[PDB]
Order: C-alpha cells, then sequence, then structure tokens
C-alpha cells in the first residue's frame, strides 16, 4: 500500500501509480507574484443547503467525511466550472506543528492544515467514472491557520476519539459543510490531480485565498489520530501531506485582484 513514511511516502508513489510524475500533478506552490488575475472568472456557487453527510472514517492516511451524492443536494457550480459537481468527500491534511500541514503552499508558506472538499462532475454519472476524466472533479482546498475556534471543525473534533485508528468510522449525519468555509470565496484555480493515490489528473482545483481559523486546542486534537490500526504501535497521523509538485507549463489564475 502507501502512506507518508520514509518507506511508503510521496517519493515511492510513482512505482504503483506512474502518473505521480505526470504533467498535471497536485498539490503545487501558488506563487502570488506570477499567478494571473482573470477578470472573467465567475464567482464560486456553493449550494450546501440539503447536504447529507453519512460517516466519518480514519482511512489510515487521513480521516474523511463521506456524503450522499445520489442527487444534487450539495453541489459546487460557477467559478471556472461548467455544469454541476456533487460533494462526496471531505479530507483533512495536517502537520505535526503549526508551520506545516497543507499540501498547496502560497509563496512557499505551508498552512497548519488543508481541507479538500472533493466534488465530481454530474455529466460523468459517478465518482469512479469522473476520476477518469480530465474535468471530472472540482476540489475545494481550504487552508487552516491557528486563530479562533471554528464551530464547523468542532463538530469533527468531538468525534475524533471514535476514529482514533485506521479502519474505525462513525455515523456523521447532520454535518453541515458550510461551517468549513471562510468568509471570502475568492480563490485560485489551475488543472491538477488527486493528491493521494491514484493521483489521477482529473481535478479543476479551486484553492480558497482565505484560510479558515482553528484554535490551538482544535489542531492539537487533530494531530491525535493514528495512521496505525488498533493494537499496532502508535504512529500519529501527522504530516500526511504530499509536497508541491512541478507546475510544468500550467497557469494558476486568481479570481481576485
Amino acid at each position: 500500500h502507501w502512506g507518508y513514511g520514509k518507506h511508503n511516502g510521496p517519493e515511492h508513489w510513482h512505482k504503483d501509480f506512474p502518473i505521480a510524475k505526470g504533467e498535471r500533478q497536485s498539490p503545487v506552490d501558488i506563487d502570488t507574484h506570477t499567478a494571473k488575475y482573470d477578470p472573467s472568472l465567475k464567482p464560486l456557487s456553493v449550494s450546501y443547503d440539503q447536504a447529507t453527510s453519512l460517516r466519518i472514517l480514519n482511512n489510515g492516511h487521513a480521516f474523511n467525511v463521506e456524503f450522499d451524492d445520489s442527487q444534487d443536494k450539495a453541489v459546487l457550480k460557477g467559478g471556472p466550472l461548467d455544469g454541476t459537481y456533487r460533494l462526496i468527500q471531505i479530507h483533512m491534511h495536517v502537520g505535526s506543528l503549526d508551520g506545516q500541514g497543507s499540501e498547496h503552499t502560497v509563496d512557499k508558506k505551508k498552512y497548519a492544515a488543508e481541507l479538500h472538499l472533493v466534488h465530481w462532475n454530474t455529466k460523468y454519472g459517478d465518482f469512479g467514472k469522473a476520476v477518469q476524466q480530465p474535468d471530472g472533479l472540482a476540489v475545494l482546498g481550504i487552508f487552516l491557520k491557528v486563530g479562533s475556534a471554528k464551530p464547523g471543525l468542532q463538530k469533527v473534533v468531538d468525534v475524533l476519539d471514535s476514529i482514533k485508528t485506521k479502519g474505525k468510522s462513525a455515523d456523521f449525519t447532520n454535518f453541515d459543510p458550510r461551517g468549513l468555509l471562510p468568509e471570502s470565496l475568492d480563490y485560485w484555480t489551475y488543472p491538477g490531480s488527486l493528491t493521494t493515490p491514484p493521483l489521477l489528473e482529473c481535478v479543476t482545483w479551486i484553492v480558497l485565498k482565505e484560510p479558515i481559523s482553528v484554535s490551538s486546542e482544535q489542531v492539537l486534537k487533530f494531530r491525535k489520530l493514528n495512521f496505525n490500526g488498533e493494537g499496532e504501535p502508535e504512529e500519529l497521523m501527522v504530516d500526511n501531506w504530499r509536497p508541491a509538485q512541478p507546475l510544468k507549463n500550467r497557469q494558476i489564475k486568481a479570481s481576485f485582484k
């Protein structure tokens, strides 16, 4: 399998998934002095009104919240997107200390953590089918910076002990993902990939300019999950982020001045 350690980490990924060395790999560093402001990028349309969360899982690589995507109940539209994209999974990437944790970086600065609200293009029928298309996913990347407690993350924080080890999951209905959003919907966008195996180059990345805040106590608690299964030596799930990949001839655009 794979992970973030020295023996199964980001450097080994290409052996099982040769696309790891692709031309459109994620995450990437967002260079503020080169990213291009595009006046024709429409505003993001987040419609999470009837969102239906299902469960939270510790998959052994990160924890994730899975949603019911049987219909258009929690969708992303607008921005650089054509059509409708359904929310299926929310993943969190976190560091071992405040100075690192995010996968995307801004002028080389790593945020304490990064959330990935993974949505898939409805013209493809489903997620599995969508990851095979260059425009099958729209992933909203949201940075976390230490500050005031975020009500939305607190919902996840309260459940962390139920999913301490790999394979453990818990009911996670009535979770409103709007609570994970910053004030501003301004963003950066570029074509990229999944940041975890299979690393399929299928995503239109939408990385929000404004990080959401997380208290010290909340991040402390997010670093208490384990990569390992119950009964195996404790390996804290920290620094589960893939580093920035080669931008190639790709253009990162900004929806803001």
